[PDB]
């Protein structure tokens, strides 16, 4: 049995050993080190070397190679709006996660950053005047709707080609092909999409059009009719890749249908090996937001075997600090 | 200038004096009858007539269901779906006391096989490996059964057949809400929220429809007989234009996520909600959609400026039947 | 094994079926019916006659005659701001409870309500207009300085009687003798306390200087030095007040020092036999506010064979319902 | 106008960067961020010199201290002395980082315990039941033996002894912070937070002293030897005098309950604080004192209206060593 003890800064201030002590503070320090373990854990399992074949590709009708372990980052819009971008776009870039799941929130703010910038604010600003001022609010976050015109603008030409590439060149949209196409065209080394579909990691977003990106899509629609976004072909597409892994782990941060898409997925093997999540949200109203892993032990979404971990957190704070001693620290191991 | 005063039970148990008196209790209790008050205030709007000039914006619909002068927008979390404030649901939608449903996909297919075989009351303690063993799951405190699912798969593989054909040789062109309304045919059930839905041409749009076990069927289905599609642009157009072509709307939102966001951007398309009630227990201080309060939802347009809307931070399984109770029961007369 | 359902309204209004269907409707509402059905309990233990004796009042030093059950209620200040104060006083009033336990905020505001009323507000207003017209906040709620000032001309010639009998009366002073005098002097049927004292049920409150109480008393004594609150004593009281029980209850609304007096005061009686939790703290943080009662249990401050229950809500809603389907159905009973 | 930006990993594992990058992450990061600068102005504030019209005002006190501009209270609930925070706390009040502690009755004992026997980790899921067979007590996720509290018996006995004489023979007229640098005397082992109060000088103040353990053993005591006084009205004097002849304060407060109230009521008596930071998980929207924003005391004066206050919503046995790491402990050279 391990003793509760914290940092003693009568050491001084070494960050990695700070860190390391927060496994026997307590709380939910203690749940943010065993969350640590078990992306190493992940990491570990990912990294091992493995020996299969072109069936993996005919049966996730995918490109991307398969690794010993296959993990799923799901995270809800805010966290795009916040610095968090960054932080996934980093794991994103490196190819470090394999599948990448969303809110259409989570969609277009990364790719409005590429063309104007989120602000700083506070919580307690009132609407009327913000209106007023062509200032939405997201949280103590602040987006002048201008930037919204800018996206329009971009955008509006993209939906031509995508229109007339499914009525004469074949192709059946979804939202991840989609997803695809505009971190493509935005062509932008700061945002995450741009690194995705580079590096061949597809972005499940089954609610796409409930954004401003749905808005765009909308009144584009009376300009030019035709688009279809397909959720079917997409829930083969996820769901394979789930089906046909050796081994998965779940990063989720947030609730709501991110954490459950992921989780479905995963029900289709009988359950994740690893799995973290990062979140505030409560169980006692039975959302499945607030819900605790073991309830999703119970559905055979986790597997009994696993140790999976919740930290109870506004993940803004928690994971860069996850990321800087878990895949920061493997860097080497993924180039 | 309202002073603090609870109900004094020195009067007795009238139980229609201590709900009244919620609005002076303080906290989340005057957050209660404010409620009271915003949905009375949506159900006399949608019952005053619409003059000539409105009705003639208001049929701009194509849509069959007769118009009101004030489109409700009721959205709620699956998990509500699994509680019985599906009972709730089901009456206000029975009695065309709201116009546009909005929910996740478990939301939808909880309420089918509420209509094959019940769920349970259990605890939330309870732990996933005996549970898994047992073939039970669990949604918060309640259990469902595996036996279910397979009940869902055994009625649900024919009607897809059925939808593949009819897309394949009637062109059909299908989304979910259509999908959702003729699931609620097939099930036939008075019971049944989307039975209610679909008699009364109240459509249901739930763009993440694929995410549970519905989905799961339909991915199985898919191997045996594949193409079919389900297109979500179709439904963003459908639920926008009840929107739009609205005298007046009114958001009444259980729970966070897609449903809450969605009927609200919904609304941005007519600059804003007349009218809004939300109940949920997520938190602001994350940044999260699901926990901002309504005053966030002014700052995007999608509540109108001279809105009072009101959000009660309780679990809905509490405060929903109540607040029924205060507002729409006591008018079932105007409804029926 | 009980099946989901909720209430139909197709049966049209009939409250109380609307309120006992909260049982079967899940989550908090389930957890609402396993409150009603524990307080019932309680009660129904507290109407069994007993049979037993002087002995009692010498062990307790106490007037109030042994029931088959001590039910203790305990809540934090903002109750008492609240509508909620009517709930309590009724209790108090009929002398269905036995011990009361708050914070200090708990006392003074219900004394100054007799003076003069808290109003309605709204949790956005902000601090700075509100401190430039006299006015101070409590949640949604508004008191106005001129209230504390009310307070103040009304309490500095008790304290004056106070410290006059300690220092010739031999009167030894705690918290909960100090309460029973105020409600005394307060001489008024809205109050609380007023009946408390009247009926012989004991208000502990080890914190009372932390609020306006405590500011009063520490103006008063530089008018008039002397005043000595002992906590001593009051621990001897409130623990034999569990110790000598027949049986237990423990109904506890809010958290912080009020949940966690009580319960170390069962802790004595190797614990309670019935437990009803109300309130929004959580767990996750690891304070005694948001524990669920099953920590207690591993204490011994809940008795094994307990079924305790919280309901994770706003008492200002819950509780009167709750008062509503138990203590407010056996008025007869209680007279 | 500050730009949302997160810290690029791409620069390497720069802990400092890191750190500080959270003040342009948004959400609870900002307020962290606003947190270390509110913090960092307090020291700031301490280290600068008193003039000699402010040494004249504050030397009024007639307490031990040494008299700074800024007097900084520190507030926590039992839990953290529980968990490894009471290292953090501890390590402040050995260099006499901070000049007043206020906590609750658990956070004196399990400190004193600590000395004597350690805390294990657990999880928030074990049952009570078998617990309690074994003699376990569970503090969210963690864990004390009973046997803890026996060696605190034996510990403790012997000096209530020594009060209760000192009280009777000598006119000791003790209160509750008299009793804690008391204890912390006894304990004589630097691995205590209140060994390291009474050597230096700080007060602690704990109103509700008596509600724990601590208060078990006065009861048991009591009854083999009576006649011990707590008083709490000479305590209140004292904190509030703390507040009233500082030139400057300074709130840091981790939790709620009594420890936010009283040192924010001890502040009201000099009109408000000029530095605060909250750090905990407790909601506003009930109404409690606990859940309270900052802005709620501004309107009592217990906190300044020029102050800029900030309250990081997390649990502080994350937020708190990270905290201290860039305030306190980058100053340790200016505190020895």
């Amino acid at each position: 049995s391990t003793q509760v003890r914290g940092y003693d800064f009568n050491r001084g201030v070494n960050y990695r050993a700070l860190l390391e002590a927060f496994g026997t503070t307590g709380f939910q320090a203690t749940n943010f080190g065993r969350a640590v373990q078990q992306v190493n854990a992940m990491i570990e399992k990912k990294l091992e070397p493995l020996s299969q074949d072109d069936q993996h590709a005919d049966l996730t009708q995918s490109r991307r190679p398969l690794t010993s372990c296959t993990i799923f980052l799901g995270y809800t819009s805010n966290l795009i709006s916040s610095g968090i971008r960054e932080t996934i776009r980093y794991l994103v870039q490196h190819n470090m996660v394999d599948v990448l799941v969303t809110t259409a929130g989570g969609v277009e703010e990364d790719l409005i950053k590429c063309l104007a910038p989120t602000y700083l604010g506070e919580f307690s600003l009132r609407g009327k005047e913000l209106r007023e001022n062509g200032i939405n609010r997201i949280g103590n976050l602040l987006v002048p709707s201008e930037n919204y015109c800018k996206f329009e603008d971009w955008l509006m030409p993209i939906l031509d080609q995508m229109v007339m590439e499914q009525n004469t060149e074949g192709v059946k949209w979804t939202p991840s092909k989609m997803i695809a196409r505009l971190g493509k065209e935005i062509n932008n080394p700061e945002s995450v999409y741009y690194w995705a579909q580079k590096n061949h990691i597809p972005v499940f977003s089954p609610a796409l059009t409930d954004g401003s990106l749905g808005d765009m899509i909308f009144f584009h629609s009376y300009k030019n009719p035709g688009l279809v976004l397909d959720i079917v072909e997409d829930l083969r597409l996820i769901n394979t890749q789930a089906i046909f892994a050796k081994c998965t782990g779940m990063i989720i941060l947030g609730g709501g249908v991110v954490k459950h898409h992921i989780a479905n997925a995963n029900l289709m093997r009988n359950g994740a090996d690893y799995a973290v999540y990062i979140n505030t949200a409560q169980e006692f109203d039975g959302s499945d937001s607030g819900a605790r892993p073991d309830e999703a032990v119970s559905w055979g979404k986790i597997r009994v075997d696993a140790q999976p971990v919740k930290v109870y957190a506004d993940a803004s704070l928690v994971f860069p600090l996850l990321v800087a001693e878990t895949f920061a620290q493997k860097m080497d191991a993924f180039m």
